[PDB]
Parts: C-alpha cells; sequence; structure tokens
C-alpha cells in the first residue's frame, strides 16, 4: 500500500539495493512490520470503542463545560484520520535516520494539553480567574512534549539528553499538579464532590504516569513494544486521560454548580500547609463560613 | 557530510539508483541545495548577531521578570544547537514523502509560546490573575502552530487543509490578543508607557503576521524561497519577536512598577465599549480615581 519506494532488488550479493529512479524516498528501515495479526486486531477494536465513547460524549454533553466536548472533538476527528490514514504520513513521519513517528498522538497531545490543564486549573467551574501555578503547569507540560517528541525524532545519546529534559520538566508539572488536587480536595463540599476530585487525582497520575513508560517500551525507546502494541497500550490510556477524565470533570461541574442551586455559594477560609496554602471550602451550612487552618 | 546515504551509481541510463545496502535512508530529495554561498554567509551573521543579542539580554536582566529571560534561554540554546548541528537530524527532519521540515523553529515556538501569551496577559507585571480570554489565547495559538506543522510535514491538498486549519485558529488568536493590547494601553500611566505598549503592539502583529507569509513562501508551500533565504528570513523577524520584545516588555515592566515605587498604586474605571469591556487605568493622580467610560 505503501507511498514511498516498496519494490527493489539485492545485487552483489545483497551488498547493492537497486530502485526505480521514480524520485520515491527509499529505506528498509521504514518496510519493517508494524506486528502480529492479533495486536492489529486487538488494536481495531479498541479504536472503534475509543470513537463509540468519544460519540456518546459529545452527543451527552450537547444536552462553561467547553473543555471536555473539545477534547471529545479532538478525538473524534483522531479517528476518522486514523481510519482513513493511520500509518500514512504525517500521520506517522518516516524520517531519514529510519525512525517511524506517531505524530498524530503528540499532535493531539499539544492541541489538548492547555485545555485540559486550564480543565485542572477549574475542577468546580465556579473561579473566573487563573493563578500564577497555572501558567507554570503550561509551561513545563509543553516543554515535556517538546522534548519528549525531540526525543522521539532522535536516536543514540541525542535521544536520551532530551528525554531525560523532558524528565525534569515532567516532574515540575506533576509537583504542581498535586498541589492543585490537595486545594480541589479541600474547596468542594464534603461529600460526593469529594470522592470525584479523589476520582479524578487517580485517573490523571495513573494515565499520565503511563505516557512516559509506553515512550522506554515502544520503538521511540527500546523497542520492547512493537507499533500495534504500543497503539493497543496508547488506546487503554487514551480513554482514561481523555473521555473517562473529562466525564467525571463534567460530572463533578454539574455536582457543584447544582450545590449553588441547592444551598448557595457558602465559602471558608481552610488555611492549608501541605508551605502556607489558603482556600476557600464551599459548604452545605451557612452557619460554618470561618478560618479552618487545617496545617498538613 | 551527511548521514544519509550521499552515493549512488545511476545504471540502465539513470532509470535505476543502485545504493551500498549499508541500512541507511535514500531519498534524491534531500540531497537538493540549500541555497547560495552569498544567502548561507547572510545566515550565517545574522545568527552570529541573534547569539549576541541573546547574549546581552541575559546578562542584561541578570542585574517577576521570568518570561523574557527564558525566551532569550531557549533562543540562546537554540544557537548552540545551530553551531553544531542546523542541518543535522532532527534540528531538520528528513521525511519519507521527501520533506525538510525545520523542526528545531517549530519547537522553540511551541516551547516559549505560553510564556510569550502568558507576558501578553501581564504586560504591567501588576495582575497575579489571568482572566478567560488568557486562556482562549494559548489553546488557539498551540492549536495554530500544531496544524502549521502538520501542513510543514505534509504535502498536496493535505498540506492546504492543515494550513487553512491553522488560519482559522490564528484568526482567533490575532483577533483576541487585538484586545488585550488596547486593555493594556487603557491600564498604563498615560505618558511614556502608553508609548511602550504602542510600539510592543506594532513588534507583535508584523512580526507574528509574517510567520504564515514566511511559511507561504518557504519549502513548506510553494518553494519560492530556499532554506537559507527562509533562514535569513526568520533570523530577521526572530530578533523582532524574541529578544526586542522582551526588552521593551522587560523596559514597559521597569516603568510601571517605578510608577508604584514613585505616585503608588492609583487605579481608576475606564469602561471601554471596543463590547462592555472595563480597565484599571493606572494615573499618577491621587485626585484622579473614577470611572471613565470611554466607549470606542
Ligand atoms: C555472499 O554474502 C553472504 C553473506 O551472508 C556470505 O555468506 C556467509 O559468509 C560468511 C563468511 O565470511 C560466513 O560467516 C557465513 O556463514 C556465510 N553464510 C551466511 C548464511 O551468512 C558469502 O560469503 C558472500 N559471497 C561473496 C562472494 O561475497
Ligand atoms: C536514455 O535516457 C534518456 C533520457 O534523457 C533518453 O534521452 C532522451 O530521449 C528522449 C526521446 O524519448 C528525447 O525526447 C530527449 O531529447 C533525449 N535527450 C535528453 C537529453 O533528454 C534516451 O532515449 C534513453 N535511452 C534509452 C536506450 O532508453
Ligand atoms: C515522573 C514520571 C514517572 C515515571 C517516568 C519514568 C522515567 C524514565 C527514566 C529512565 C532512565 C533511562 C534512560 C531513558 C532514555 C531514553 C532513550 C532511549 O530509550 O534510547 C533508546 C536506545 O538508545 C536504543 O535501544
Ligand atoms: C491572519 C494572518 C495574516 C496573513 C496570513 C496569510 C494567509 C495565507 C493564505 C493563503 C491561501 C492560499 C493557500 C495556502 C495553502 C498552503 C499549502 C501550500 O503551500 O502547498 C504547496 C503546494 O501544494 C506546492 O507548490
Ligand atoms: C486484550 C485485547 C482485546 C481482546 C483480544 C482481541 C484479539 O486481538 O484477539 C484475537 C485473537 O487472539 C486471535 O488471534
Ligand atoms: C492530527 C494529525 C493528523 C495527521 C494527518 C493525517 C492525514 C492523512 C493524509 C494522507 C496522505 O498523505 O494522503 C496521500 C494521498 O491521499 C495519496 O496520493
Ligand atoms: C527546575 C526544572 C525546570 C522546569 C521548567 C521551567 C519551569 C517553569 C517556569 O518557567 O516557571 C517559572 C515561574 O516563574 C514560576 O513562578
Ligand atoms: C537550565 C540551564 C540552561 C541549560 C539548558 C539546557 C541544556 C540542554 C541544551 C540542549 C542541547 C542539545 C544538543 C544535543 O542534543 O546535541
Ligand atoms: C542583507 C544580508 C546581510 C549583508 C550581506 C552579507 C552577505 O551575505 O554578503 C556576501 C556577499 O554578497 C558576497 O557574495
Ligand atoms: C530544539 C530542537 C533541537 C533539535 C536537536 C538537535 C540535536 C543535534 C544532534 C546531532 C545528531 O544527530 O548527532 C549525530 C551524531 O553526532 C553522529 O553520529
Ligand atoms: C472559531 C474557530 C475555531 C477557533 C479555535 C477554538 C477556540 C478556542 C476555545 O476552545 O475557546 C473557547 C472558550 O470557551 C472561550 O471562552
Ligand atoms: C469544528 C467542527 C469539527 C470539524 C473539525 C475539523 C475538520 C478537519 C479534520 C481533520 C481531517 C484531516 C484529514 C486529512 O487531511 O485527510
Ligand atoms: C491526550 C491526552 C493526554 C493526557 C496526553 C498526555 C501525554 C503525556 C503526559 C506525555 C508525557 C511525556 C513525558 C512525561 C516524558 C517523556 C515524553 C512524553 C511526551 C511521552
Ligand atoms: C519564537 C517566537 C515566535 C513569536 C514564533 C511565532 C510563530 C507563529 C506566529 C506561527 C504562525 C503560523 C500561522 C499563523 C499559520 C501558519 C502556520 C504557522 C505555525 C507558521
Amino acid at each position: 500500500r505503501m507511498l514511498f519506494q516498496t519494490s527493489y532488488t539485492l545485487e552483489n550479493n545483497g551488498s547493492v539495493i537497486c530502485i526505480p529512479n521514480n524520485g520515491q524516498c527509499f529505506c528498509l528501515a521504514w518496510l519493517k512490520s508494524n506486528g502480529t495479526n492479533a495486536e492489529k486486531l486487538a488494536a481495531n477494536i479498541l479504536q472503534w470503542i475509543t470513537f463509540a465513547l468519544s460519540a456518546l460524549c459529545l452527543m451527552f454533553y450537547g444536552y462553561c463545560g467547553w473543555e471536555e466536548i473539545y477534547v471529545a472533538t479532538i478525538e473524534m476527528i483522531k479517528f476518522i484520520i486514523e481510519y482513513f490514514h493511520e500509518f500514512d504520513e504525517p500521520a506517522v513521519i518516516y524520517s531519514s535516520n529510519g525512525n517511524k513517528t506517531v505524530w498524530l498522538r503528540y499532535a493531539e497531545w499539544l492541541l489538548t494539553c492547555p485545555v485540559i490543564l486550564i480543565h485542572l486549573s477549574n475542577l468546580t467551574g465556579l473561579a473566573n480567574d487563573y493563578n500564577k501555578r497555572t501558567m507554570g503547569l503550561l509551561v513545563s507540560d509543553i516543554g515535556t512534549i517538546v522534548w519528549g517528541t525531540t526525543a522521539a525524532l532522535s536516536k543514540g545519546y541525542v535521544r536520551v539528553i532530551f528525554f531525560l529534559m523532558g524528565l525534569c520538566y515532567g516532574i515540575y508539572t506533576f509537583f504542581n499538579a498535586a498541589k492543585v488536587y490537595i486545594e480541589a480536595y479541600h474547596t468542594v463540599p464534603k461529600g460526593r464532590c469529594r470522592q470525584v476530585v479523589t476520582g479524578m487525582a487517580w485517573l490523571f497520575f495513573v494515565s499520565w504516569g503511563m505516557f512516559p513508560i509506553l515512550f522506554i517500551l515502544g520503538p521511540e525507546g527500546f523497542g520492547v513494544l512493537s507499533v500495534y502494541g504500543s497503539t493497543v497500550g496508547h488506546t487503554i490510556i487514551d480513554l482514561m486521560s481523555k473521555n473517562c477524565w473529562g466525564l467525571l470533570g463534567h460530572y463533578l461541574r454539574v455536582l457543584i454548580h447544582e450545590h449553588i442551586l441547592i444551598h448557595g455559594d457558602i465559602r471558608k477560609t481552610t488555611k492549608l500547609n501541605i508551605t502556607e496554602i489558603e482556600v476557600e471550602t464551599l459548604v452545605e451550612d451557612e452557619a460554618e463560613a470561618g478560618a479552618v487552618s487545617s496545617e498538613d
């Protein structure tokens, strides 16, 4: 099927390759199989299931709230491209050092990373404002993906360096995202809302932590995983990272806004020390509206 | 110098190319000259001058303020890479459809685009908070660069579509960046500070507007410009876009903070209508502290 040169002859007992002078790019590296039929079949099923969840979340959101729909919007456009051109350039980049780079994956990431991280900075949906910390989250997260993408495109010691630069940026991201979830927990009402925030934290750190692991395991790292193998791994963490997290997000948002509809915006002053941080604790009791220095 | 296959023989009257079976990638497309010695010489001079300005801005900032230093930090690391590996993968990506993509350029852009756009959302340096508009600026700007990068990696009608998707995102970015500059102008004190804001607006829209123009003109578009040609064009708008704009930014910041040191934080309520917008006008007179509905 390929639109690089696939036909060649071996000459001088396979020491010389002869190709048609038809202007096409040529590299043996590009023609290596993407994996077993079983791996491919597994990958095509999880992709349809991802298309189904992407489709239902969008229509569901159809019945503020812009960050969840967008991630599902980008996810549906991703599947139409996968369906028609999954391994066609530039969904996959076939480069001169022999690498296959899944640009489709990294592009989606850079497009939605501000959307997801804005949403991280807006769990309750009540804020109109974003602090200095939000901005450090976006700068560090974009750096991570840019160094990572560079590492995927490189080889040898150059790949090692850019991966390590991605990790330094990534640690800063994880560290600060952890504080946000802590503040969110002590901001939202005491019941079901704190269960959902806790659920979102687990999904976030498991799914986000798995991406550098799948990088090291895939063709971009030690080549342990095949390309279909990598696809399957990515579909699982993709469903968690995007669809499910936005669904939990939308759910949380509904719950918080309904709290304002029933009890109203009753804030508090929980002074945390996880440092000397502060928080406005939404409560269901008008009585409760005081400074609660809960040093962690 | 290249580390893809550069040596080949023509056989059957140039209808067959024979190459050593040494595992190297091969494409005639990759070997096309990058331009004239004159273009190259011009490009190497502007790069050193860019290194010099990057070096002086950094040391100058050495005598809040994080966004300007970072852009100069990234710019210096860019020049050390240019010096050693300007046309080596993945500073340039040589891909299977024959394209040469200057990943070095787009990577820098994605890394600093949040930094610059945060700084756009913080001209005075007094704000601790960022509105919903800032967040739309970051989402739209990153989309622009991602669609653009995809367009550079593609060919034919696929390149046309992604470029057009980049333009749609880009228009949203320009439109909203214009409002920010209008608000900044009516926020800062009446004298020299409004000259600098006006200077920053001109630099911003000229330099940012030139990037899609250089894309259409370069190998990524209609191939009018050569690679050295493109480099020279990029060095000129690079000096404006990064060094000079951050220098004007730092200057503005100093002026505003010195206003608080002399007169103090004396805000107003200029209600704009460029819609029904509002602004806190810093003034040098304690007397002036009222609502001035200046409908534009
Ligand atoms: C043809 O190329 C092949 C490379 O496989 C050569 O075959 C092998 O030769 C080496 C000896 O240097 C042995 O170690 C291997 O056992 C051989 N067989 C295989 C399957 O690898 C062969 O010598 C070459 N012929 C000429 C004329 O150069
Ligand atoms: C060798 O290939 C060349 C291609 O350049 C052929 O030369 C040309 O042949 C065509 C005729 O079909 C003419 O229109 C051109 O004027 C010729 N010269 C050039 C410089 O292009 C040549 O015919 C081929 N020989 C064989 C045996 O196939
Ligand atoms: C913060 C998130 C938590 C989890 C994050 C996991 C950290 C991974 C680090 C491992 C160091 C090992 C070096 C990795 C360097 C990558 C380069 C590489 O794989 O190169 C391929 C090789 O040259 C050809 O086989
Ligand atoms: C908002 C900023 C203001 C200024 C912004 C300028 C707008 C550029 C649009 C031009 C439309 C023309 C179509 C451009 C499509 C690009 C694809 C391309 O160049 O393809 C190469 C071609 O196939 C091989 O020669
Ligand atoms: C599409 C949705 C999500 C949440 C995508 C996330 C991607 C990452 C968290 C990637 C992280 C990387 C790290 C931490 C370091 C190695 C390079 C990566 C870009 C793979
Ligand atoms: C390094 C500093 C700056 C300011 C880089 C800016 C880059 C752009 C403004 C690129 C814009 C593009 C547009 C508007 C549409 C075509 C694709 C581009 C990515 C080239």
